[PDB]
């Protein structure tokens, strides 16, 4: 299995690593129909989303998707610094695939 | 996908943005039958609810409804400031569709 | 939909409001068969429970019962002050229907 | 229903109350097959477990088992003082049936 | 049932104990398809993973795998020191079977 987020990210096309090194500036969560998602922004001006579960997600990703949103909420509330985000760049906002945090 | 809560809110009928910019004043949670819900209030005098799951909700919203309630509880307990709320105004109290929080 | 704990409590047959205005003194949790419940007490001596799921409960209450127990634990662990509790008074300990907290 | 952990514990066979009055010394969690459990210890030299789910458990206990493990973890991480433990003494280490915390 | 992580670790093949006595240096979480996992690192330079659920896991481990990931996130966020890890050494990075922490 991959040993670092970069290793993991390099396994998928249409992805790139954003080296955030910062806490989340804003957290947005929606339970509106067809828009059950989370959006986060940073002081850098970058915006990212955890996508609404859909056709392109495999079954195994369902729990992971819910975990990622849990992670973003607690990271926001605790002001925990995010190191890097591996994101798909074929979506707007860019779509979160993986996250890493360094202490 | 929407980039902000304002963009997200604009996609729906009967919704509107309430700029809160304040922490929750009161949190109420009910496990009484047909009233399995959460009610939040602000010192401005505005009251909002996360609705009891009903037939208007689609399947993808079920986990989202539970998430929103989780978020309100931790937001209240931590005295975290809420920036905006996108709410359905055809319900009383106004029904929460989405929330945004900024540091 | 109800806008306060008193309003939802008043919808009921055999309930009453308890003004607590205090943090929880003790928290008890059981995973023993047929006694899967939570019991909390206050310095006043008053004792309450979140009942074991049973035939008197409608299906939509199942998830809410688990949420209420989650709330009581984090409320206890954070020493958060409870405002009021709506309880069904035909059970001992008095059975929690709803909880409210303000700060 | 029972008013206290001691009253609840007495409703069962092969159980007894351990007065701990102390925070958890160590926490051990396993996801190894057939050993999916939690083990805790105290400065007193006592060791306890939340058993691996099995035939001895009834359906209503499944979520309760998961809840107890959640409680032990958060109790350990917050250095929360445990009052009493109701344990089954026909298992080694003794098996947790209920827990109480007082502040 | 085993009384310590050492006793537990010894019941499986291809495992070994890693004495850590340190907080997690980095935490990585992925929701990418086929890579739904968590990777943790320590200042020692060691790297461990919670494997993607697969054919090597039995039913009972599914909830345990998700719990382990929950434990790693909260342990990382709280800078809690990890005492030891029981890992399967037939995977790269070494795969977490159990974890222990002492206060
Ligand atoms: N095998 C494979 C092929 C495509 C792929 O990406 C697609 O799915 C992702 C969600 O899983 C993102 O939505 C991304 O934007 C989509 O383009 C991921 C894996
Ligand atoms: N397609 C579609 C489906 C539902 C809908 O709104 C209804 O459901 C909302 C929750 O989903 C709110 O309860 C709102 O008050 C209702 O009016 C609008 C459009
Ligand atoms: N119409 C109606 C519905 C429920 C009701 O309360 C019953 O259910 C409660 C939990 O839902 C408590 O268990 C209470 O002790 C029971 O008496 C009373 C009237
Ligand atoms: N009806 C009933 C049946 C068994 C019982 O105890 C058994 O199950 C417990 C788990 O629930 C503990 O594992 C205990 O060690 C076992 O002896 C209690 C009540
Ligand atoms: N009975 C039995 C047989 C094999 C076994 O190990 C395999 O599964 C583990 C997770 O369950 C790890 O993935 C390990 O690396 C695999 O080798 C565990 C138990």
């Amino acid at each position: 299995a991959p040993q670092t987020i970069t290793e993991l990210c390099s396994e998928y096309r249409n992805t790139q690593i954003y080296t955030i090194n910062d806490k989340i500036l804003s957290y947005t969560e929606s339970m509106a129909g067809k828009r059950e998602m989370v959006i986060i922004t940073f002081k850098s001006g970058e915006t990212f989303q955890v996508e609404v579960p859909g056709s392109q997600h495999i079954d195994s990703q369902k729990k992971a998707i819910e975990r990622m949103k849990d992670t973003l909420r607690i990271t926001y509330l605790t002001e925990t610094k995010i190191d890097k985000l591996c994101v798909w760049n074929n979506k707007t906002p860019n779509s979160i695939a993986a996250i890493s945090m360094k202490n």
